[PDB]
């Protein structure tokens, strides 16, 4: 596992209140973020860090590979 698959598992899909992170092909955390329970999105670093001012009302076209 990794720090993603981690929260991605110890955060369950029963999430709605709460942010839940994505992950990739490769375990890190997929490059688009979103806070479904409010509906933005942000875009993050394969460690998942976010991509300065990303932070928006919808999703972006993040380095998704």
């Amino acid at each position: 596992l990794t720090k993603c698959q981690e929260e991605v598992s110890h955060i369950p899909a029963v999430h709605p209140g709460s942010f839940r992170p994505k992950c990739d092909e490769n375990g890190n955390y997929l490059p688009l973020q979103c806070y479904g329970s409010i509906g933005y999105c942000w875009c993050v670093f394969p460690n998942g860090t976010e991509v300065p001012n990303t932070r928006s009302r919808g999703h972006h076209n993040c380095s998704e590979s």
